[PDB]
């Protein structure tokens, strides 16, 4: 539970999140590597913001940003010779530690032509982050809001990637609690105001099964599917939320009442 001037540290940071993904966005096209995307991402961060990059070092990750292509699900690793192409579906994942706290969102980018496919498992999964924030309020466990993630995509038949999750955070970067994207038996977390969690939906188009390379950090598809994410970071209100990494391209307010 964060106190007001922690949320207001927690404003800034997430503001600052969300415009690294603003500023990228017109370098996001066919011909561009992957590893000059992050470079572009960390001098904005670190010349322009005046802040850090959470993921450069952390637990050992040896790059800014992460950026995930098809049927690469998280932690793609920002490399020279990895080159966008026409149809592509990209994630970069941001993460920002600015005055001591953390800012953490990220979002998919369409390369060139958008497939048609590409552009649904695009729009459902940001569309299944939207319905998880609208239900955000004090009293509701994280349960319902992991069933329902879990059953909007899958009645798109899409599956829910189980081995990562939505979390707690502020002066660390991935704190308690576990916000779960489907249905858990184990999951009992009842929201109160002040608590800032993220939520970050992983969505395959086929299996919900993984597989992690041998870099130490990208993962795949299993079967080779396409895999989409959205994320924000948010602070629970006295009656509802407040989105942090709110962007211009949204189609969410930043304050959900109810
Ligand atoms: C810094 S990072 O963006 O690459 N992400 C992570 C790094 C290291 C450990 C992680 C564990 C769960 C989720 N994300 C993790
Ligand atoms: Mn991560
Ligand atoms: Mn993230
Ligand atoms: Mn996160
Ligand atoms: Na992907």
């Amino acid at each position: 539970i964060k106190t007001p001037e922690d949320i207001e540290k927690m404003r800034v940071a997430g503001r600052l999140a969300a415009e690294v993904l603003e500023m990228i966005e017109p370098y996001v096209k066919p011909g561009v590597s992957t590893g000059e995307l992050d470079r572009i991402c960390n001098d904005y961060i670190v010349n322009e913001q005046h802040a850090v990059s959470a993921c450069l070092g952390y637990h050992g990750y040896p790059k800014s940003v992460c950026i995930s292509i098809n049927e690469v699900v998280c932690h793609g690793i920002p490399d020279d010779a990895k080159l966008l192409k026409d149809g592509d579906i990209v994630n970069i994942d941001v993460t920002v530690i600015k005055d001591g706290f953390h800012g953490d969102t990220s979002k998919m980018f369409i390369v060139g032509k958008p497939t048609i496919m590409g552009e649904r498992l695009c729009r459902i999964t940001q569309e299944s982050l939207y319905l998880a924030l609208r239900m955000v309020k004090p009293g509701i466990n994280l349960r319902e809001i992991g069933a329902a993630i879990q059953k909007f995509v899958e009645a798109e038949g899409f599956s829910v990637v189980r081995e990562y999750c939505g979390h707690g955070i502020g002066r660390g970067f991935h704190e308690e609690p576990q916000v779960l994207h489907y249905d858990s038996r184990e999951t009992n977390v009842v929201l109160k105001p002040g608590m800032t969690f993220t939520i970050e939906p992983m969505v395959n188009a086929g299996k919900k099964e993984i597989r992690t390379m041998k870099d130490g950090w990208t993962v795949k598809t299993k079967d080779r599917s396409l895999s989409a994410q959205y994320e924000h970071t948010i602070v629970v209100t006295d009656n509802g939320c407040e989105i942090l990494t709110l962007r211009k391209d949204d189609t969410i307010p930043a304050i959900i009442s109810h």
